[PDB]
């Protein structure tokens, strides 16, 4: 389905410290 983008925003979460 649409798991690509589901994951990318979680990568913005990881940008955290």
């Amino acid at each position: 389905g649409e798991e690509e983008l589901q994951e990318n925003q979680e990568l913005i979460r990881e940008k955290s410290n």
